[PDB]
């Protein structure tokens, strides 16, 4: 799963904009991989972090944590540094039994990708529409 | 958010399998959508929960969670009553503040679909890979 | 009483403004339709709640309820994300006998629209004068 | 808002009927003033009664309460009390704060008239149809 | 089982078509899906509604409840407001197994449809005869 | 309501099976039909019973109830005495006034058969799809 630049295009309500997710690296103390390198000033900018586990004797499974961060910087009208006042984002945790089938794992992946394109979740997220 | 036409396509390594969910109602006391058209029996295995998109004064901030179960059950040796042995489960929280806009919420939802489509999450899930 | 956009023509003291009440859905634990215009997580959000129901046979009658909310606040000067501090609203409950026809129920609905547009209710706002 | 006769045209199921509500006054210890059919008996049958604040001792608030009743009087089997019939009232409240503007209040009054004319309330009231 | 108008007939002893249940929608708090005849007055119509299930994992029994109401009303000796003097009724609940099933329920649904034509019920129900 | 073996055709999803319910006497109360299937195991597992309306008395001692019970066994290889692992069931209650013609009684049984054959209940019961 080489941490190569990921470009996610055709995103937003109408599928019109893009995000560059250019890798900062993988953390040596915890296995966490993260995508940044936007050229933009830190903590105001959009970031994507994906961490993984090993099929450890203490878990019997493999996990993937996918967290997307797209905070808004605001900026007080005065002083110095800008700062985030608004959070607007999501965190997907996956669990795959170490003895699971790869296709089962592959289904879970795309099932979410497909739900994210489903009118029910589109309305629940973009319009904040109550299900029914 | 009307419950209708929810089919998840491009499921699996080949991008060819589908799962039909077309939710047909929500939990009457919680506002929780129940997604599965797997079959009279398979609907007890292949399941998606999407909730709670219903707004409130005691929520302020907006949150939706999606719970995806894609289990395989094994038939008893020489008997009735098959049961699940393997998952292949995902659970995502979408969390936006009280003042968030639709474009940012949408950005993330479509960003996740694009991210799932991206090779980084294909090898992370199918080969269980750290990002190298 | 479908979850279709309701466009309200000419409103306000001089009959000049209009609303587009983009439907969101029915809040399932409450059973009430909800329309709102921007789709932002609400504070300063126009909101319309509508329902028709059949109470249990302790009440033995039919009801329709409508609530129209008009929140407002001043600018969060020097910062971001202003809250709602003031709200005006309509709240109408229509209580009907189960043996009544649609036409009389309609008279109650239509007479109110005709009366709301009449000089007495115009003065009970414009001047804020008491009724005699 | 001293009462005056109000002619409510374009009313009922087809939006084509006319009903005239003539004033009935009392010093409004009971804040509700009355507009009703000329009578003598119909005056006590089809009526709208209206209370306009005059905020209470709690310094709350500007409001208007309109109560609309349109019974079907019926003469049958030799009786002498046709005026005793089917209920009830549409209880209408225009709810405001203390220093709401006249424009804010007017929107509530005219938005409601505009919504009463909308298919959403037409079907909820005449056919008693649910939002689905 | 999307609600749609249901036409029923050859129900009475004359073999004639009778019954059409038109308005549709589901009360989401109650889990009750309508169909009915009240073109104007609800209190005089015929109704068939179904309780629409979604069992917990501690039951898995998707009970379907078919509620049948067939009231008869009179004016006859009066000028207005017909009201119910007699009512025929049925209430049928269908159980489901803990692992679900398929054909076995089809047998129960169709067994009952066939059973209702059995000479034992024709007299046990039409003449109220004890079986004997 | 003479006791005779009841033979019902049109059973199952394709309408091709036949179920035969042989009398087992009437003593829960006189006339409560007890009809069971053929063979030692079906004699334990599959049956239909029918309740009995009484001579006047307070109208509590009424309501024909048809109970369709279809438990089914599973066996070990070479096992003697099969036992139930699944049960399908229909709890069918009828209610009439003591004055309800003869026609209404017939009407409700056939209306129910007409509903059971309807796509609305085919999907609610065989496909487990809520009627939304």
């Amino acid at each position: 799963a080489k941490l190569e630049t990921v470009t996610l295009g055709n995103i937003g309500k109408d599928g019109k904009q893009t995000l560059v997710l250019n890798p900062r690296g993988v953390n040596p103390t915890n296995g966490v991989a993260s995508l940044s390198q936007a050229g933009a000033v830190p903590a105001l900018e959009k970031r994507v972090t994906v961490s993984v586990s090993q099929p450890s004797r203490n878990r019997k499974n493999y996990k993937v944590q996918v967290k997307i961060q797209n905070p808004t910087a605001c900026t007080a009208n005065g002083s110095c540094d800008p700062s985030v006042t608004r959070q607007a984002y999501a965190d997907v945790t996956f669990s795959f039994t170490q003895y699971s089938t790869d296709e089962e794992r592959a289904f879970v992946r795309t099932e979410l990708a497909a739900l994210l394109a489903s009118p029910l979740l589109i309305d629940a997220i973009d319009q904040l529409n109550p299900a029914y």
